């Protein structure tokens, strides 16, 4: 029942989801500014123009982290504030802002865990094909160099990318995220250039750092299970597992792209010369796992690639947007520990969305979210007992925020955000986490 004494306990956010202040202090335009201002792309007509106003109110966010007794904060730096043209001169005012914020976090006893790329690509780079162009990978590494030079005296733990599968597949193939393209070949090309950017950035950061850094990447991983043992359903599960998980894990581990997926994608697969694969496999100091859900797969030959459909289980709990399956967290961690070389591991996101409301008493009675945390934390204890080298846990999210294509309508916070007044309030599940952590 006890976690290690030095375990990292945090909450996580991303810059475009919380900051607002989209035109302040020289910030450039990102693909998400363009996309959210495009009619019909966001479910509720909202944008990130204001969001939680955390560019101005980060002190309130620090107050919440302190009230919860956390010891770390995972947040992202907005590339458009640092290099507004994507490739070009730096904006010193952007770096100064994050320097102050880091000092405020350290002054409060909170370790910063910084994500460099959490989806807010500068629009000028997208005008030159975005992640469809190798040049974007090069200039991403330049941005990483710039930020580490100025903040790496104080921040040791850095992640290059958050969820490249989403950036590539939701942004360039399925069209539901920015920039909103709908082309498989472009999505797979983007996946390669994201991984190449990661590898180039790791090398650049190590050369630029004023002290040794602990560099990782953050992947969303979905444990996949066949709905039956038929050859068709087992193959569907392998395809889905390749599509989401192995496509990214294998090249990072020095194993190339998985051959079964290369065969399946055929001519749409990217051209990956061996020089690139060597860069992609740059050694990492940790891996971040974002865990939300499993996939129970059935063969779906008429469906779109990867021709696998989810088989809902109505007997399991559901949140506002997902099925709850805590045991999948144990399964995926054991798989990583046994089958892949990455260690140590952090859970860089885990959380749930509910239709939260303020009750008459003023609290938010989010019992399902409390139960969600309790069940997932129990699975971490099981993983630790099996020898998995897990070093921390970050709840998604510190506060309700702009949840991408769902807008302000999907509340994932442990703190409730009133989007009209910008007041934050701790939900009951946040008080449960506070008290659980204090007991550790």
């Amino acid at each position: 029942e006890r976690f290690p004494a030095d375990f990292v306990w945090g909450a996580a956010t991303a810059a475009y989801q919380i900051e607002g202040a989209v035109r302040e202090d020289g910030r450039g335009v990102s693909i998400w500014d363009t996309f959210s201002h495009t009619p019909g792309k966001i479910a509720d007509g909202t944008t990130g123009d204001v969001a939680c106003d955390s560019y101005h109110r980060y002190g309130e966010d620090i107050g919440l982290l302190n009230a919860l007794g956390m010891n770390a904060y995972r947040f992202s730096i907005a590339w458009p504030r640092i290099v507004p043209l994507g490739a070009g001169p730096i904006n010193q005012a952007g770096l100064d802002h994050y320097s102050r914020m880091v000092d405020a976090l350290l002054g409060a006893g909170l370790q910063p865990f910084v994500t460099l790329y959490h989806w807010d690509l500068p629009q000028p780079l997208e005008d030159r094909l975005g992640w469809g162009s190798r040049a974007t990978a090069t200039v991403f590494a330049e941005y990483a160099d710039i930020v580490v030079r100025q903040l790496g005296d104080r921040v040791t733990h850095w992640a290059t990318l958050n969820e490249p599968w989403c950036s590539a597949m939701l942004g360039y193939y399925l069209g539901v995220h920015a920039p909103g393209h709908t082309d498989l070949k472009r999505g797979l090309e983007a996946s390669h250039n994201l991984l190449l950017g990661h590898g180039l950035a790791v090398q650049a950061m190590r050369a630029a750092a004023p002290q040794p850094l602990q560099i990782g990447i953050v992947l969303n991983l979905t444990p996949t299970y066949p709905a039956s043992d038929s050859p068709e359903d087992v193959a569907a599960a392998r395809r889905f597992d390749g599509f989401v998980n192995r496509w990214f894990l294998d090249p990072l581990a020095g194993r190339g792209y998985p051959q079964d997926m290369l065969d399946y994608y055929g001519a749409a697969a990217p051209q990956a010369n061996p020089e690139d694969l060597t860069q992609i496999a740059a050694p990492l100091d940790w891996l971040g796992v974002n865990y939300y859900e499993r996939m129970r797969a059935v063969d779906a030959p008429d469906a779109s690639l990867p021709q696998a459909q989810r088989l809902d289980d109505p007997d399991l709990p559901h949140t506002a947007d997902r099925e709850v399956y805590p045991e999948g967290l144990y399964d995926i961690l054991l798989r990583l520990h046994n089958d892949y070389p990455f260690r140590p591991l952090y859970i860089t996101e885990n959380g749930c969305a509910l239709h939260d409301e303020i009750a008459e008493d003023g609290g938010i009675h989010d019992g399902q979210r409390q139960a969600f945390f309790e069940a997932h934390l129990a699975q971490l204890q099981r993983a630790l007992a099996a020898g998995v080298p897990l070093k921390g846990y970050f709840a998604w999210s510190l506060l309700d925020n702009f949840e991408w294509a769902m807008g302000l309508s999907m509340r994932y916070g442990i703190c409730y955000t009133n989007f009209e007044t910008l007041e934050r309030r701790i939900k009951d599940s946040g008080y449960w986490l506070r008290d659980f952590i204090a007991g550790q």
